[PDB]
């Protein structure tokens, strides 16, 4: 048990005042609780900022001076965003307390302690009492009754075989990595234990309290917790969605999980195709790609789906937000979408914190509160390990629950299906424990931050390429909204000068309005889809605003390297963009290195450093290639060669129309299971069908999906995979990664069915 | 870094050995070494039997008296055991080792130090040099580069969003998870992190290093780690061996992810019927159900698999061991079922230890080395965390590459399908030092340990056994054979009477040999299945060697319920039966306490000791049904109730010929996907199609797949539910567990295919 | 949590059987467990013939002379004297103990420990275990219903006004008073 | 690892400045790190003209009086001249030190933490990280492969016959010519 003591500086004049706190504190001492002595509301306010998890707070109040009465105001204020239920005490005078006792009073103080007036040993009872009662409510469901239940439990004549981490220490190395990872992994690491517990393959017991939980906080009518990643979330939805029988209606942006539910039930897809801007990223699908006319149309064209014409789609899926932070008005879509198919869902694995932040507002599925089951379906899939706070394998399936609903009956056998009967429950924990966080004040309060520290790096550099423009020099510039608008005044701003708190709070400022240059989504609809102020992504210049090579500039690829050389690795790289990701996990000011190793690479760029110096690891590795050539010398020659290769036209048309598709995804899957494929060589593509997706980097969505066909000699799919090579090809250590491929000698093979 | 110096008693006479001994212990010290000092071979011995990790043995030697060098023999062979590659320093006399210089010695002794003739400090350095190699090659090879990479990582910019669990210390709950855990399951949670540690997925670097030493201790041509348990090792098999153009022979015997990969593949399934006894325990499959012309057959005559007559089935698939230890014999399982497939997997998910015991010789499919490709292609499959030392979710597929063989490019697309895109790497991690854990002296170690301590608790149960009988008083007695045959000599023992050292090491011991009434499988053929010692049945009184029940018994499931009391639960509870797994994770002589609480049983059966007394929680709950009863009241009860009711007579009528299957398991989950299916109450069910599998406990195999009929008015299958569902109306707080039913005020219900 | 432990004088001379009983003393008390030792059975049954209240009894046993399989009888025979229900464990030879295995063993020891072959920390685990398993089972029901609600019970807002004896301490007599009794007395009440 | 903290006397009245530092500096000493705390630019100055090394400098800062920009210039300059890579951490406050935002504060600033608003541990992981990273870019190529190789080396079976000193050892002046130069230098041949 932690208590904070904040005496008021108001006070320090009565030391009497001060006695009585520190009678107090002795008090609380001789009881075992650890006592953090502030003696501001400064003081105070600094520790409540730090993580500092404290289980009472207690304070002493002049209740004279205006500014006393804000910094009380502040100070709990501060504690209940990211500790919402501690309780506080106030040490306060009888007479001045309760001549100002209203709901306000009593919003703020929980307790009332007469300082002057009564025993140390009376408070501080009275503080452990509370405190227990806190902890006592402090964890989830689910982390709560499996860490109860390890302190009973008898590990011996069950699996996991290991008996709490025991089988461990028996060899050295095992003891080694038993010691590493600590005996509470092991203890939590039980099986099937259910009249205690309950079951996660049955959703019972203490599991299930914990998916209501998960429910009520994630605003679904009902959730189901996954340690098989959105993966098995995505296999599980698809696998109770659809027969081989079905039509579907696939985003072209989609996970390859996304692909495995079409491989795995035989589905017939149909894909909604997605924009894209001159910097190689992918934009929203617009809602002519959703429109239902649009829909029967591309079904009844298409040779997987012809002869299924007129029938109504059993699924729908669109990912929302994007890898480069491009989030739907799922509100909009869900209207269009929902004019077509019963099912719809949302895969948003790398966007569950959205419904805790307003500036989002719109743009996700599980909007408002459920309950209103008119409408059709909706699945929304989240990794809380992406971007909530949890263990890679932690996952959720979201449920609204409309038209075309499947029951627990039914849909369990899907979870099921793609489930293990030996769940570790580590990962069930955690997943609970993510929840948690988003619960009440602290959802708001951790996005809140995330935000925050995204808009002060983009400021940051907003103002850094504004001052380095205007001594005729280069600089990397954010990719966001240029020019902002504060709605309550008229008021204009360029993106450096804004206020900050107009960035961070109204969600116009990352709107993409048609007309607006800087997202380069041309003739995108308005009010269609915004821009995730946490999904930073950075330019380097060389891309003109109308989408053409300027004379000169510095490549990506050369940055992302050097920015490796300092352990940092951001998420996304294409030939100018390079996007850094930002979550729960950062802390304050850490975007500083950001911005101090991009200098030092400009600072070198300019200098033109020998590789010899600032890559060594690279020209030792090719001593040929890169043997007296600078860092300038490379982004030069690097620079040309997208001149005269043009890789973004290339792009563009491997990405125009859809490769035909000649059998299903399934079809094309068993081709591989009855030994009917072969390694095809780059140049013997055309004709030949893919027995796997083809994902180039960039743009990172999938180029051919298993069942399409390559095209003719003419092919731009081809083509642009002959662009990756002689990149490859000619600047050796920064190749290009194509799922989907295998590389022979440098050369592209892509598997492919027998003729 | 530990050294544990042994002090020969042989030289305690000689002081100075000690003086000498004790300035290198000081010198050791100096150099921040822990130094263990014992003063006699014997306690040596006790520490080295212990879970003590020690990085150097030191021993002084006076080489006289055969005793002593006995002593050194024993106390070097003891820590080479599970301390395999620790230095071994002599503290010997100079012209006394040299005279003894040999072979023998050299296996013995690592390094010599001259004890009276060197200074202190060189010894402690070459000692501190010899503990730095053995450190640098103690850990496996990804749990290490795991480790080594997380000092170093930037956990920022990169998910999981945690970054290295800085995440969850925002709020108060989720740090008190965060500490609860520690810090180092977090930093080793990274994402795909390349040319630092390659990929699971990808099978590269660290990842793909781990499995070539996992296919080099488990003697496979190639292993794949698997972080999704067996469940998705068997999904990833199936997936890559079978379309719904494919016959597939299984094993009726088989686990829930069986019937998904049947489900997931479309494939035509027979099965082979697996043998039973009085007890309710599943055999073996015989011979002759593996027969070419049996299959042939059974194929011929299928509704499902018809009109693929004469096609060659594409896999085959036998659990081995069984859930009760019922081993088979591989090596001519094999031999059989190679004529009819050229894909065999052996689903060894409770068995993975067995390669490194003797005792388990020939019974599992990794035998001896690999590298002969002339004969089928088998897969084994272990759920590391069942029965090796691993966290759940890891697991293995073992592959022998023969006839039809799926290479790498094929076998890896299947493997995806089942993966997660973000794998915890503490799971692969603990697969890793599973692996570590076996390889060596180590893994007879562990094993033999198991071994013998289910021997001890086996032996101590049929001596007590014999005692009780031999007083005209009932006892539980082990399942195993009852008299025994030292193959060396020809004589013979009691299991209770048999030296320990044959039970524990000679296999003809655990053989189920034709006519044996012990194991109860009529007409077994000889060398063809054992009993798993570490799998320890408990057998109450109640049922006859002739197969019919007594005029008295105690039921087991009264037994449990008394075990549950005591926090002791048994994996396993039939009739009659109750099985305590015996594992790698239990620590020596655990299992007096088993003895402990099944005797206090048997004292208060004997008194009918009032249930308000010793089982207060079940006359709480249901005071109607347990008022003024005794235990042996109700155990009389029970009893009565199985006379009347013959529920092993229906078990084996619901198990004697398969249900007609009318649809394949695909074909009938299909119909969860078109909504049409419907909760069949029991009396409904003759006529039926089941949408999902039905699994009754005992015998806990499925009585029926998805898409067989429950059959006639007369069913078998209907009648056993009937008793199952009549004993738990009868006995409220026993009900039994059946997967695929619901129970709605009491009556059991399936989901069928709609009419 | 209180152990005895007895150190067979019949094995003395076996020093390396009091090394490993060190090392099992020294885990325990690791565990924030009192450890009692005693070096011989005589000394052993004086402790136990005191008002000495232990949780777990441990021993160790060499097996051999009449006097000493006599002295293990009368020992564990004293124990449960008053202190019936306390754990009894055989820190003992594996081979010597299963070989004597029958109904007389087993009604004098509860647990077995094979001293020499195992790890100190797991016998020490499986001792806390069994004594706290011995003290929940300890109390009569109202007396521990009454001492287990008191520590959970809102005294406010109740009779008797004194409120767990914080009325008392109020006046200086009271107070005193208070003290005198202790605590626990006006708890319950 | 040595930390030199400069509080800058600009912010003495603002005492929850000091108690936010003293917090940053015990984190730092629960991680082994040395920290040097001085209260003042002028006292700031002077450590940083004697030879004391350190691997990283933190500074609190007010930034509104001229004087104060002065001593921030003027201590950073001061630690660059003969410890050039040596990473500066701006204790600062978050509106301020954004409000004045450009390529001169860059030139002073390598990191930046908000006092006032993080978590000691976060500030203190971060620094370790930062003087890892200068560390390993100290020393110069063969000196730094000498030190490192002479680690791992095996003295014995070649020349010179010393083997990293041991020889002379094995006479009393030998022994005491060994002392008097210490090891490494024999270690390095
Ligand atoms: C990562 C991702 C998935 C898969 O989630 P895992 O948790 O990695 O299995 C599914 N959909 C999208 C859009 C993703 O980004
Ligand atoms: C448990 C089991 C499985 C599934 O393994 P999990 O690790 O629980 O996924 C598969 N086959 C058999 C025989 C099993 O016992």
């Amino acid at each position: 048990m932690k208590v904070l003591i904040v005496e008021s500086e108001f006070l320090h004049q009565d030391t009497w005042v001060g006695n009585a706190v520190e009678r107090l504190a002795d008090a609380l001492s001789q009881q075992n609780v650890t006592v953090i002595k502030s003696t501001s509301f400064d003081d105070g306010f600094a520790i409540l900022s730090s993580n500092e998890a404290i289980d009472c707070l207690m304070f002493s109040y002049q209740m004279e001076h205006p500014d006393e009465h804000q910094n009380v105001r502040q100070l709990i204020g501060k504690l209940h965003e990211r500790q919402q239920n501690v309780p506080v005490f106030l040490l306060g005078d009888r007479e001045k307390a309760l001549a100002a006792m209203d709901r306000d009073l009593l919003e703020l103080v929980d307790e009332f302690a007469w300082i002057l007036e009564d025993t140390a040993d009376f408070i501080a009872g009275r503080a452990v009492a509370a405190m227990t009662r806190y902890r006592q409510q402090l964890l989830p469901p689910l982390f709560s009754a499996l860490m109860k239940y390890s302190d009973i439990h008898e590990y011996s004549w069950a699996a996991p075989g290991h008996q709490g981490g025991v089988g461990f220490t028996k060899t050295p190395a095992g003891r080694f990595y038993h010691d590493y990872y600590g005996e509470n992994l092991f203890r939590t690491d039980m099986g099937i234990e259910r009249t205690s517990l309950g079951s996660l393959l049955d959703h019972t017991g203490a599991f299930g309290e914990s998916e209501k939980y998960a429910a009520r906080v994630f605003g679904a009518d009902r959730s189901w917790s996954v340690v098989v990643g959105t993966s098995g979330s995505n296999r599980t939805i698809m696998q109770a969605c659809m027969t081989d029988n079905d039509v579907v209606v696939v985003d072209r942006n989609c996970h390859k999980s996304i692909e495995q539910g079409l491989m795995l039930t035989g589905a017939k897809p149909v894909y909604m195709v997605p924009s894209r801007n001159r910097y190689g990223i992918i934009g929203p699908i617009y809602p002519q790609e959703m429109q239902p006319e649009t829909l029967q149309k591309k079904i009844s064209e298409s040779p997987l789906t012809k002869d299924k014409a007129g029938q109504k789609p059993s699924y729908c899926v669109v990912t929302n937000c994007t890898y480069d932070g491009v989030c739907y008005n799922a509100k909009e879509a869900q209207d269009l979408l929902e004019k077509t198919s019963d099912r719809l869902h949302f895969d948003e694995a790398w966007y569950g914190y959205a419904r805790f932040n307003p500036i989002y507002a719109d743009h996700y599925a599980m909007r408002g509160e459920p309950g209103d089951h008119n409408g059709p379906t909706v699945f929304a899939t989240h990794s809380t390990h992406k971007l909530l706070n949890a263990l890679s394998q932690a996952s959720y399936i979201h449920v609204r629950e409309g038209r075309g609903a499947i029951n627990f009956s039914r849909f369990n056998q899907a979870y099921m299906m793609h489930a293990t009967t030996s769940p570790l429950y580590a990962i069930c924990a955690s997943n609970d424990v993510a929840v948690s966080m988003m619960d009440g004040n602290s959802g708001l309060s951790l996005t809140q931050e995330v935000i925050d520290e995204a808009v002060d790096f983009r400021q940051a550099m907003a103002r850094l390429y504004k001052e380095f423009t205007a001594d005729g020099s280069w600089f990397f510039k954010p990719w966001n909204k240029e020019v902002v608008t504060d709605p309550q005044t008229g008021k204009t701003y360029d993106f450096a000068d804004a206020p900050t708190k107009l960035l961070t709070t109204v969600q116009d400022c990352w709107v993409m309005h048609p007309g607006e240059s800087w997202h380069g989504f041309k003739d995108i609809p308005d009010n269609w889809s915004m821009l995730d102020p946490i999904k930073v992504s950075i330019l380097a210049p060389g891309m003109g605003e109308d989408g053409e090579l300027e004379e000169t500039g510095v490549p990506a690829a050369l940055v992302t390297a050097w920015l490796g050389r300092h352990g940092i690795v951001p998420t996304r790289t294409t030939d100018f963009q390079i996007m850094f990701l930002f979550s729960m996990g950062v802390t304050r000011g850490k975007w500083g290195t950001l911005v101090n190793t991009l200098c030092s690479f400009k600072r070198h760029y300019d200098a033109n450093t020998p590789l010899a110096q600032v890559m060594p690891e690279l020209v030792e590795q090719y001593p040929d290639t890169y043997a007296n050539m600078g860092i300038h010398d490379l982004g030069d020659t690097m620079f040309a060669w997208l001149k005269e290769n043009n890789p973004g036209a290339r792009l563009n048309e491997a990405y125009s129309g859809l490769p035909v598709a000649e059998v299903t995804p399934r079809e094309a899957y068993n081709a591989i299971v009855d030994n009917n494929v072969e390694l095809v060589s780059i140049e013997n593509l055309p004709g030949r069908i893919a027995a796997n997706s083809v994902i180039p980097y960039p743009p990172g969505i999938p180029m051919l999906l298993s069942g399409e066909n390559f095209g003719d000699k003419n092919s731009p799919q081809v083509s642009y995979l002959r662009s990756l090579q002689s990149w490859d090809h000619h600047f050796p250590g920064f190749e290009h990664e194509t799922e989907g491929t295998e590389i022979i000698d440098g050369i592209y093979h892509v598997m492919c069915v027998k003729a």
